[PDB]
């Protein structure tokens, strides 16, 4: 699909996230071409999972790869590692995931 | 033009920005679809300024333009007229927001 760019309406998308620490959940993420690394809410991780620390406190880093499935594509997007928002339930699809699903940016 | 996305490659572009308080200048701006408002450096403005204080998701980093900003892209000849945009005072980033991408009818295509 073609997502129009609007300052009023955020270019969001419904995406299922597999953190491999809990059951796969479908969340609303933000399509961001400015973000290099995908952001995942800490609400999708188990209480046990160890995360690599790397603003230094607001975000953490995954220890295990994360699988992301879009409404249209059947095959999941594999991310070796991605940021973990531990504060504001932030889900942001960066270029690291947008590259794997042939995503581009068009300017007439 | 079709701009490919890569985590190890910032989707930057060359743009001419007119702050209407100095000489028009060319800067490297980051194509950002997660930005609802364009951010430009304070190195483009003069000394006097009058810029408004603002809060951006930080109360101290960004400032708001009192006058519109003329932004010109390589391909299209007609400029993008933002009524207002953010001014980075701490660093000197250049970020093309969705407010600018809308007027040039930019879109996000996902196969
Ligand atoms: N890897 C990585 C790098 C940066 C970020 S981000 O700063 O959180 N972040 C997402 C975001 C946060 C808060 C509100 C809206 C979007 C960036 C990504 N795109 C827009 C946003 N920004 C651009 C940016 C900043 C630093 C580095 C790279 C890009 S931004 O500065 O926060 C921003 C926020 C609001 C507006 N109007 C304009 C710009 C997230 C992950």
């Amino acid at each position: 699909p073609v997502i129009p760019l609007d300052p009023a309406r955020r270019p969001v998308i419904k995406a299922q996230v597999d953190t491999q620490t809990s059951h796969p959940k479908t969340i609303e993420a933000l399509l961001d071409t400015g973000a290099d690394m995908t952001v995942i809410p800490i609400a999708l991780f188990s209480s046990n999972t160890p995360l690599k620390n790397t603003t230094q406190d607001h975000f953490k880093l995954t220890s295990l790869p994360v699988l992301i499935r879009l409404p249209f594509r059947t095959t999941p997007i594999v991310l070796t590692s991605c940021l973990v928002d531990t504060k504001n339930n932030w889900a942001i699809i960066g270029r690291d995931a947008l590259q794997q699903c042939q995503g581009v940016l068009y300017l007439p």
